[PDB]
RNA sequence: AAAGAGAGUUUGAUCCUGGCUCAGGACGAACGCUGGCGGCGUGCCUAAUACAUGCAAGUCGAACGAACGG
């Protein structure tokens, strides 16, 4: 069905009159090896706690991702904020190369060979949130129609 | 056909800008502890500072003027 990458655990803080009070954010990455990922978050005062809410939390928001011989169609980069990835397709049987998150959204995807790159910050969410956006920039090559046929 | 990996550190916690440090490759290398063999290579990067000593450029009698042999 779904599997589930926890990403990053962050020990979070807030200062009340008695001192500070902490709780546990999580960021987690689920998906399918048939094509379909999304990204969720949580926050709870335990880590398993915050781990199952960002684990239902993160089944509301899938992407599909067109994968035209088991690899990214075209190059495209992301640039949701403070994040900026860039997306190449890549040889055959030459694996993934990537940073954390990049990694783990890319492999739960299912895609099997992609080389990419981080130029931009490197806050885990926001790397993942500007992969999702260069995903969904992506476009496959039998459903541009315009008025044609393959002519490629 | 070829095609790029990040991490730690400013804050009670955030997100940005920003430097510093680490993870790879290579030596005509040197130092430290160890050290079996074989093949193929390499070895004064500094004082173009000073040289003890051996060798490193000679050869033609079929171009021409002496002695040993007889
Ligand atoms: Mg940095
Ligand atoms: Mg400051
Ligand atoms: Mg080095
Ligand atoms: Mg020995
Ligand atoms: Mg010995
Ligand atoms: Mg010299
Ligand atoms: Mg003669």
């Amino acid at each position: 069905d779904l599997e589930e990458r926890v990403v990053t655990i962050n020990r979070v803080a807030k200062v009340v009159k008695g001192g500070r009070r902490f709780r546990f954010t999580a960021l987690v990455v689920v998906g399918d090896k048939n094509g379909h990922v999304g990204f969720g978050t949580g926050k709870a005062q335990e880590v398993p706690d915050a781990i199952r809410k960002a684990v239902e939390d993160a089944k509301k928001n899938m992407v599909f991702v067109p994968t035209v011989d088991t690899t990214i169609p075209h190059t495209v980069v992301g640039h949701f904020g403070g994040g900026e990835i860039l997306l190449k397709p890549a040889s055959a049987g030459s694996g993934v190369t990537a940073g954390g998150p990049v990694r783990a959204v890319l492999e739960l995807a299912g895609v099997a060979d992609v080389s990419s790159k981080s130029l931009g910050s490197n806050t885990p969410i926001n790397m993942v949130r500007a992969t999702i956006d260069g995903i969904k920039q992506l476009k496959n090559a039998e459903d541009v129609a315009k008025l044609r046929g393959k002519t490629v």
